[PDB]
């Protein structure tokens, strides 16, 4: 039926074709600290965020799913302002990054008085059914995450935390696997604490080039996603070539009801302005919002996947994901 | 000469009582992603600031340093608002969080660009000699922080560039030290690269109760603090009694020409109010700016120490720091 976007409440027949996990605006945690010489570009950063929105609308997607966590500079209005320009629909994440790359020491300190996992749980409660901030959105899905090869005691607050705001809410939960682990553990854990695999998306699935620990994680029901096409050369991640290999035997074997994709793009950065170093800089040339639909899509039909089944991944599944 | 504070620059000679490390606003890296349960109480937040620095004002304090990281809601433009309204001077910072309760993805992830400890030492440089973000602010003096039992690689690079700034600008630094480790070390560490003995001050001292460790720290002609009077149960960190009878060590001795008070409050909260839990609150019911004029004082005379010698630890050593 109904899903929370920037824009109030939309029908799910309505979200069309759906990036699964892209950000308009990203900062690793501490780029506020850098504001001196990374001051936030208001009105331009919206010039180009407008720009990456119509030129994902002319591919025919109509919805984007926005997952960037509350400690990466999520902004809710400035992406409201983004789908009044566009009509774009985006639907904004509630959630903290992982140990790793987020910023754990405000909910240390609060598991400390006793109280985290509670105030998380509130936290996630507040987004989801009253809005966040005064911004008046509401968060359409849960953003969760864990370490490299483990879901820290951290983490597993936010987890289950996650687990029984979903059963007060029927939020979508989407996560974030680091380099292609703990897929499974993700899902098992999840599912152990009452949440439905339906309404769950492990995401950074494409990190890991053994078929066999996706369907190990397929295997509970949940979505997977192949979130991070563009990538290369960084944090260990294969390249798109290992992606559809890896990608092409779970649509053989007919998983495709089960499978998303998207790129994971920043398309405005916060904190200081900076450019990759050079051997980087030419392996992540097609990290962008266009790289799907001119790139993977026909590679992927040289290879034979009917255009139905991609529809099923881009519409059926994302419409089936939210409701 | 000059120092800059919150309201342009200042003749060291008026900056007169000093309180070295206290906090008008505070919040752990993270408290900003939890703006939906804890937004910023601008005005009444003020209000209390205010009553803190009247508060102050009163047993003749006209100088405050606030060290508040910039990854700790460091906000040098409300700190001007205070001091506009009750003339009391501010001396602001430049720095980070050290890794257990600072941010580090960010810098973390320009290490990868090559390019972290030039950032820093370019912003350390900006903020000292150019201003705060669009405050016209320069911090006053840089703060450096180790962990417990190690000054990481992450924080060397700060290290470096804080050495390497004060090198270029006479600016002070002001470092945090966990749980009573690592003074020797960073002394040593900083006047390596060409650190100014004369112009730094190794903080929480008072985390040691072993007189020993501080005179292998004072023997590096560094100032060391006791800033933390009034926090005791937490952190591992010992009581207000263990203080004394470690401060009283080293007056005796003669060192009272390298040791500056203070408190290490927090005025105001970022993030979500709290309550601390029942054991807790109780131990720590001394933590104000109040404390230590009217209870650490006086008990300094009753065991014999000179109003003169106060003089030289609240008037004396911060004008002597700044010059
Ligand atoms: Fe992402
Ligand atoms: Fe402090
Ligand atoms: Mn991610
Ligand atoms: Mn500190």
């Amino acid at each position: 039926e109904m899903v929370e976007t920037v824009c109030g409440p939309v029908p799910v027949e309505q979200l069309g074709k759906t990036l699964i996990h892209e950000h308009f605006l990203f900062g690793y945690p501490g780029f506020q600290g850098d504001v001196t010489r990374g001051t936030f570009r208001e009105d331009e950063s919206l010039r180009v965020a407008v720009e990456a929105a119509e030129k994902m609308k002319r591919h025919g997607i109509q919805t984007v799913v926005d997952p960037t966590p509350n400690d990466c500079g999520r902004n809710p209005a400035f992406l409201r302002r983004v789908a009044e320009e566009t009509g774009l629909n985006i639907i904004c994440a509630t959630g903290y990054y992982y140990n790793g790359e987020g910023a754990p020491p405000y909910f240390q300190f609060r598991r400390l008085l006793g109280t985290a996992e509670d105030d998380i749980y509130d936290m996630f409660m507040a987004e989801l059914t009253e809005g966040i901030a005064d911004t008046g959105i509401k968060a359409g899905v849960i953003k969760l995450a864990s370490s490299k090869g483990r879901i820290t005691e951290y983490e597993k607050m936010f987890f289950r935390a996650a687990a029984r705001a979903q059963k007060e809410t029927g939020a979508v939960i989407i996560t974030h696997t680091q380099e292609g682990t703990m897929g499974p553990e993700q899902a098992a854990y999840l599912l152990e604490h009452g949440a439905d695999p339906k309404k769950i998306v492990i995401g950074h699935m494409c990190g890991n080039t053994d078929p066999d620990y996706h369907r190990k994680t397929l295997a509970y029901g949940v979505y997977i996603a192949f979130d991070r096409f563009g990538i290369q050369g960084m944090v260990g991640a294969p390249t798109d070539e290992e992606r559809v290999r890896t990608l092409l035997a779970l649509l053989r074997d007919g998983y495709e009801k089960q499978i998303m994709l998207s790129h994971d793009t920043v398309n405005v950065w916060l904190g200081r302005p900076f450019t990759l170093p050079e051997p980087f800089a030419e392996m992540m040339k097609n990290w962008h919002v266009e790289h799907l639909f001119v790139n993977i899509i026909p590679a992927l039909k040289n290879e034979g996947i009917r255009d139905e089944v991609l529809e099923q991944m881009f519409i059926g599944n994302p419409a089936a994901l939210f409701s």
